[PDB]
This record gives structure tokens, sequence and C-alpha cells, in this order.
């Protein structure tokens, strides 16, 4: 009986949050025997990131388990390797329309759904929002956009003005916050839909002194974050499990492997943390 072995491919090797992915998934692969070989671009880079996929499948591994990113390039690759009979779960962001054996990772809809909520319960449904989301292509920054479109469409107070897209750098988050906060100086509150748009926002936010009068929701728990958050600039962000889908992601593949049933959905908590939720 040979140990199986699976790839996990990263986002971006060198990430805080994925470094936590590949904790949970290591500590999943070390309990059942199972040889993980964790690889992928060490910076995010979209035609690094197929490459890596397609060369783990022509290694006859017995599992990949990788985001979904974009329906127009990652559904044919995920279809490719199922056609070599190499099982796929997806981790973080879903392709539901691939042939993925199952999914593990937030409900990204339903994030920027509680993220809706959670800006209209706070600035008591009156705002002049700007969105900035990670690219207008990625299947989970497209959800939590139009999640949050959708909880608050009936709230009267809340007009969004802006969508930008920051291509998940801190630099440029800034960068179009700077456009926006110039074009539309009304603008009270920011929603950002990765991991470092609030953060750039916040940014800027202080450099025009506007902390007082801005509401800012991001996503995650980077330490910039947790600092903002502590200093009052960023109000509140959406916190999602990414230690718990690196494990299930690998424990949920051993039991493909294995021929068990398992779900085709299965969706890591999220939660909206504010200042009076920290530590976490």
């Amino acid at each position: 009986k040979e140990a199986y072995h699976f790839v996990l491919v990263p986002e971006e090797l060198d990430n805080d949050y994925w470094r936590l992915v590949e904790k949970g998934a290591k500590a999943a692969a070390k309990e059942l025997g199972v040889d993980l070989e964790y690889i992928g671009p060490r910076q995010a880079n979209i035609d690094e990131h197929l490459r890596i996929l397609k060369k783990a499948a022509a290694a006859k591994v017995d599992g990949i388990i990788t985001q979904g990113l974009t329906e127009a390039e990652f559904v044919p690759v995920i279809n490719e390797i199922t056609d070599k009979n190499i099982p796929v779960v997806t981790i973080d962001t879903d392709a539901p329309t691939s042939r993925r054996v199952a999914y593990v990772g937030t409900d990204n809809y339903y994030a920027g759904f509680l993220a809706g909520r959670a800006l209209a319960e706070d600035t008591k449904g009156k705002a002049t929002v700007a969105i900035i989301t990670g690219s207008l292509t990625a299947a989970h920054q497209q959800l939590r956009v139009r999640g949050f479109e959708d909880a608050v469409r009936q709230e009267k107070g809340i007009r969004i003005v802006a969508i930008e897209e920051s291509h998940i750098t801190r630099v440029q988050a800034a960068e179009k916050a700077y456009t926006i906060l110039k074009k539309h100086p009304d603008v009270n509150a920011f929603y950002g839909t990765s991991a470092l748009d609030a953060i750039g926002v916040a940014k800027v936010v202080e450099q025009f002194h506007r902390e007082q009068k801005t509401y800012i929701i991001g996503f995650d728990t980077l330490p910039e974050t947790i600092r903002y958050l502590q200093k009052g600039t960023i109000a509140a962000t959406v916190v999602q499990e990414p230690y718990e889908m690196g494990y299930k992601a690998v424990k949920m593949m051993a039991e493909i492997v294995a021929g068990k049933d398992v779900p085709v959905v299965t969706n890591t908590e999220t939660k909206v943390i504010r200042k009076k939720d920290l530590p976490l």
C-alpha cells in the first residue's frame, strides 16, 4: 500500500492566509498518512498558477486541491485534470460549473451579504459606499460584491457610487481610494472584498483625516487589519477559517479517493468581527 500523494496549490505561497491553509492541510495530511505537496506561485500570478496545476496533473498525483479562481481559465484546467481521472477539490473559491468533485471554503456570496448587513447596521442604514474589489473576474470577489449589493439593495439610505479593482495589492487599493475620494467626496463608507483592500483604504482615509467620518469594512485578519481595527480606522472585517478549510479539504480528498460519500459543498464559517471582538 503506497501513500496517497495530493497537491495543494495556494494562490500565493508566502501569504499569512495561505500559510494557515498550509498548516491545516499538513495537519490533516500527517493525521491520514498522506503525502501532501504544497506548491504554487510565490507571488500571485494566474499564469504560473495554471502552469503549476497542469504540472501536478502530469505527475499522476492522486488528487489536486485548488481555488477555482476564474471561470474562464480555471474551469477548463479543472476539467482537464478531471479528464485524467484525478479528482479535484476546490478550496477558498469554488468553480461550481466545473467537474470538481467537492468544494471546501467560505460561502462567498454570503460573506459579502453579511458584510452588507453589517455595514447597514453599523451606519444605521445611511451610507455613501465605495467598493474596492480584488478583481472583476475572480469568482469569490464577484460573489462577495454581489452578496453585498443584494443585502443593501433595499436599504433606502445606502447607495453605492463606485466599484474599483485593487488587483489584490495594498498599493493599488490605496491608489483607487485616492481616485474615489477625489471624484466622490461624499463617500463615507468603504467595502473591501480582498485581504488588503481595507488596509490600503485605511491609509488614505487617515491621510485625509477622514477616519472619524468613514466606515470601513474589509476581509480577513492580516496584522495591519487588526491594527486599524484596534485603532478605529477599520470598523469591521469578515473573518474566514483558512486553517479549517485546509484541514477539511485534505480530509475530504482522502474520503473521495477512498470511495466514500462526500457532500458537493462544505462551507466553513464566516464572521463579521468588530473591535469589541478583539482579541481573536
